[PDB]
């Protein structure tokens, strides 16, 4: 949180949003030198551009930031990369509501992110004042998003199942949450599907199970796909397909981040977090096409694609989650394969077995401007998962309906009587955009958290 | 054998074959109600269709089965899937000879097959009377074909080299045949080519060697390719190519099934069964392109395709078989690669080093309606197996003549003075056809067994 | 060296080079029978053809060899394959200079090469007299080239890191050079990049470090890529691409061969030879796309292609070489991928960080007729190696400039103040050409050695 | 040329290059306000960054431009995209020599380029003063480079053979050069290879032949590949491979641009420009693999790749050029296929049949900082062009040595006695770099022109 300043002072440099239509009238309120400079600079209010205005001394008086709209917020994410050095401040009066003011404060922080575990990088020299009224909420979100980005960005070699388990225990200690790690023989017996997928890796598979909160409160259970590296297994990926696969544990990072926000904000729920943590490797012990994998739910799965492993490990975590008849289950899973990204990289897919839940999450998406889109649990496609040998296959007969297929698979492990939402996310920025550096990224969480606050407070 | 009834009774429901041309005259011999019903039902004798005819009580009086011809037999294979519940019987008088009657009885049983090791399935409710005169032969064949289907259908995870060895020992116990298992260090020294192919798998390679019969009788030696799973090795298969690879031990299943029939029927031969049992895996210990593998025959093989492994392991089994100067050697091997299936999936390829043997097997094929087709050991193509480093390569320079190439490779290990037949089989039903459920399948065996009975009785 | 004779005699059969233009005048100097025979034979001096001329007894009098030019030399390489049996001799007077005479003597020997470790081969029956004045130089070169060919030709199974280390120790003993082998834990700590690449193989990685010569002499350090087998790693090669990969240690063979010539000829230098020896394997422990590998130079490398492993292991050897501030560093590395072979298979690429060195090597290439061609360390392409996570990536963003990219990568590990030459070589004959049998081959060494003799004597 | 100002005035805004090391001392010479502003802005001299400094009025006083070095020049190319509106000027005293001053002036203009034939674009608002002493040279180059960029950027539909011929005639009129267009039946008879390649297109093929200059002066003949669109023909390209193929006439654009500079600068030569202009299309009339194409040189070419068409059409233009025994022939051809771009996209390949010519062009490259690199006409690779049917094939047997192969093909049409240089160029900017907008680009020309001025003045 060193991109922010917390001691209030009367000498910070103001940053003011501006749109083209308001610039002429605003200039009329400024002195001669300011009017000449803004005109001489060529600044006209284009989104993402800035105009650094000098004092008569030559020091910086103010920075104008062109915005797409006064309620967009992400334009503020680009500030660290363009701002001159200094201590800056935003003005509450420049925003329609405290909510947009808080989003701008957070966007600034998100755009200041640099993953520096493997190379030295010069930190940005612009810092922003964070008012006490918004400090906890902005800090809680920034630190949680930074954690998600860090976990996804860490190379698989340094972020295997053990390291993921350690990260969960680190988060748990801050809130005295309890963590159980299911490994080796107990995993092999109790969670056979997690074991089958991860048994070929040099780093053994495990299940992370965290609990927190009042035992009398409604049970909210979060599940996240922790495939630390996905080679595809014997159905090996192409090089282009394998290049970003350190991110196939993005669902686990999201589930852990959401858990962290719930604990930071002390939501009145009984929280449980389940993360199957494995590597989908190629080697002498690899599970094979045609193999039948047993499950904790006592269903048999015929493996028709070793690279559709995420849903297989999630099936066991879900079977465990449902035993408690929780009030809500939410899972986060990363998408793999160019064709399965039906909604593109920046729009998480939502599946839900109950319409009220789906609609409430859609409403939350709009309120938070954290996009998501519902896809269907289209029942006729269950036929694509038909097996002549086992209860079902893990992948479909065709290259169509990939996303729906995975979600329908998981639905076999969750009763229609338990409210359940499944998120398919990309968890990565392919391009450098304001507030969104190339690499791991958090998505859907603000929407989900908003929903939880509305539902449980 | 629970699809059959063995206590003869006077109240079974008759099943009668019928062709369109005979239906009008047959109807003239029936009562009014029967004539009205057959006409009202729309049954006209189309192959595979049935007409269930009621008694005046509403119980079932008879079932007509449309047949392609009165000597085709496989139409009877579709009965379990369409018959109403009950105890049925065929009539010997409806067939030209006891041979067609027996084939119909067997086809019924073959179509009643359900592989249920991994899912619960409701058994068929129609059963057929099996007359005492045909009981042993039909049972012997049904149980042997079921065994072949079961072994092929079992996922590789549950059917590795050890499990295959156990299956052989189970069959051996019934006839007090002797079984030797060559493993680990002795295999590494004595059968280096079997070891090289299988050394990368987590389940180690072995050679199964079964013997039965009078030591004074003619030696018939059966050899079967037991590649429990074929990933292709470092020359990895495509996903479509690897999907059915649990079946790459189909040759071993066939050789074991043929051995079982020989023992059940007490053919007067000295039987030996040799099965190299391995997994062709990808891992740290995988044999590589360019590696030179030593053989039991003391020939060197340069590996030019790690996915042409079946012939490499068979070479050692054949080198062992020839040492005894047997009267006959027959090998069964499964085909891999869409392009190598020159005769399609339902027509086994036969290669033989002696013309009399090939012609006799062709004759047996026609007598049993168990199709096979001869392909040539075309000597000029030996040049395709030329190596600059070793005695020969294991695969050819081009993508043509795949089948011939494998057979010519094996011929280097078998003297022209020892009668030898090599069968390339697909061992799988891609589609659900009457009497032939999707999955593992037996082929060529009835023809081969007929030949053996004619030759050795 | 059994293709040569060392006891001088007056009854050897002369082999005489001939071009079409000189044949008519030469024939005029011969007897009637010789003139009739040469005309009757159809010999006209075409390059590579011969005319065996009889004595009146029917024994062989002389052999004419058609040559492309009197200074080409390689036509002599085809002699062992066409010569009748016997003891032959060349005539010094048939050559412009002793240099061409010596090249012809050597070419004869090079064309007599047969790799017979895995199959029996009949040796050639023609032998050539080697005069005492040229015996040491021709023998030194022939034995060194044979060694290079043998190491490259040996299948990877019989030429892993340990076997390569043993070969180096065998060469060292002859000259009492010292050899250190860096393995296991010390390698893991001190040469982490060599370890990361080779850790997945069943045969562990190591670094071979040989030293010889007067400690007061100029330091010449040779570095060679010893990838004993390259599967490509998780970014697995195609079968066609993996077929010749036993040759991916060709750079190590070249560096060892050059070291051997330096020691045989007692060049007044302080020689050091560094060979990273590893297998780039696929298995449970394989390094992955996205992994960040530490280096001896303390730079971080983001792995964007597991099949660009040679430069990664070389980086550690180079970082070690530079610590001594040597007078010269020369590395040899084999090319992988059809598209990276910009200069084709028979023209080694030279990169050098100092223009004088590059020009001197180019001059040496022309003097020795051992072809090489300079490619550029084009600095703007360093941008292709940009990483968002580490100091640099190991491979570029596109499929262009492959060779330049590898060389620029290595340049990050070598100061511009240390003269350094990097050779990208194919190290293999795809076709059987005179003096150049299919399989491993030595290239660039005569040019490099000539340069060293000119520079250090 | 509207990015430049030509009336000298005393009120232009100075643009001054600056490096980090000189900034502290420079600041010491400035007033208080300027020192405060430069420090407050965060400008430290990083290449490509600017610092707009205000006057006390708020108008712009000066712009500092960070440069990679004082002799690099391309940093000036980025100015139009970052400069505020205004009339600017450079200072001659800020450069080591008039040559670097002139390059900076030109780079500014090159970075102001916008291709607007198909969309409206706002022009840049910064203009630069162009001093009279450098006006002609800078204008001549800018207009010529703009022409090259425009021709390459024009979609193939609007830049077919006819449009290319029209562009040549437009350039010719300005200098009263003569132009002959060889079409239809005369082309079919006289230039059969140009006709064979282009006959399938809906826009017929032609040969453009321009002449200019004193008939007594040395003959310099320029040849350019005018493949207006390359589909690959029956050997059809992949979509990625065909996407930029409107640029396959880049060689023609280069040859025309070089011709234009020669005429603008009145070089004392007899200039001839030959451009085969065709579309390589797929349709009913497409030339085929295996077809033998006749040539103007009376050699036969067996077509082994319809997508190696550029060299086929160039062969006829070259055969025509050589008939006059010119003093020099220079051809420009665009590269096609990711693997053939051995030197990457930004480094043109030079081939030359005479060493003095190649060395002189290399020297010119260094003097002008217009990069090029020599590749070899490696004679042993002529064997790759062997045909069993015709005199030679148009493409090689392998996927290696692509560039060398094309150049060796062309060499069959040009005597070693005629000095000849062949340039393989990419002619496109894949990325937006300072002074180099995405799309068509000129390369190698400044080097070639420098050589011509040195050789012929
Ligand atoms: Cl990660
Ligand atoms: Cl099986
Ligand atoms: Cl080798
Ligand atoms: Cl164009
Ligand atoms: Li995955
Ligand atoms: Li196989
Ligand atoms: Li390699
Ligand atoms: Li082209």
């Amino acid at each position: 949180a060193d991109c922010y300043l917390t001691e209030k002072k009367k000498n910070f440099i103001p940053i003011q949003p501006m749109m083209p239509d308001e610039l002429p009238d605003w200039l009329d309120t400024q002195d001669a030198r300011t009017q000449q400079w803004v005109k001489a600079s060529g600044f006209v209010g284009l989104a993402g551009t800035i105009c650094s205005i000098p004092e008569s001394t030559g020091a910086l008086q103010r920075v104008l930031l062109g915005v797409s709209d006064y309620e967009y917020s992400w334009d503020f994410g680009g500030l660290s990369k363009v701002l001159p050095p200094g201590a800056f401040q935003l003005n509450r009066d420049d925003f329609e509501d405290d909510e947009y003011y808080e989003r701008a404060l957070l966007a600034f922080g998100l755009g200041s992110y640099q993953f520096n575990a493997y190379r030295k990088r010069s930190p940005y020299l612009a810092k922003l004042f964070l008012p006490q009224a918004h400090r906890k909420r902005v800090t809680d979100w920034l630190t949680t998003i930074y954690l998600i980005r860090d976990l996804i960005n860490t190379p698989a070699e340094d972020m295997g199942p053990s390291e993921l388990a350690q990260a969960v225990k680190h988060v748990a200690k801050e809130f005295e949450a309890k963590v159980k790690i299911i490994e080796s023989k107990d995993l092999e017996t109790e969670f056979p599907a997690i074991y089958a997928v991860g048994r070929a890796g040099s780093r053994p598979p495990l299940l992370i199970d965290l609990k927190w909160g009042d035992i009398k409160a409604p049970k909210v259970t979060l599940v996240g796909k922790g495939v630390c590296f996905d080679s595809g297994g014997l159905d090996i990926k192409t090089p282009g397909g394998m290049l970003l696969m350190k991110k196939d544990m993005g669902g686990a990072a999201h589930a852990l981040g959401l858990a962290r926000m719930i604990m930071l904000q002390q939501l009145p729920v009984r929280l449980r977090l389940l993360i199957p943590a494995v590597e989908n490797a190629i080697g002498s012990r690899s599970y094979r096409p045609g193999d039948v994998v047993q499950t904790r739910a006592r269903k048999t799965i015929e493996i028709t694609n070793t690279d559709a492993e995420g849903r297989v490990v999630l099936a066991d975590a879900l079977a465990e989650a449902v035993k408690e008849d929780p009030d809500l289950i939410i899972d986060f899973s990363t998408l793999t394969g160019a064709a399965r990204i039906a909604l593109g990289p920046n729009l998480p897919a939502l599946f839900a077995n109950q319409d009220s839940l789906a609609q409430a999450l859609i409403d939350a998406s709009l309120k938070t401007d954290d996009p998501l889109w519902r896809l269907p649990l289209f029942q006729p496609y269950r036929n694509y998962l038909k097996s002549e040998v086992a209860d079902l296959t893990n992948s479909s007969q065709n290259r169509m309906a990939g996303a729906i297929t995975a979600a329908l698979f998981l639905q076999h492990f969750v009763s229609d009587q338990i409210p359940w939402a499944h998120f398919d996310i990309f968890a990565w920025n392919l391009e450098d955009l304001p507030g969104r550096p190339i690499g791991g990224e958090a998505m859907a969480l603000r929407a989900v958290f908003h929903y939880l606050e509305q539902q449980y407070r």
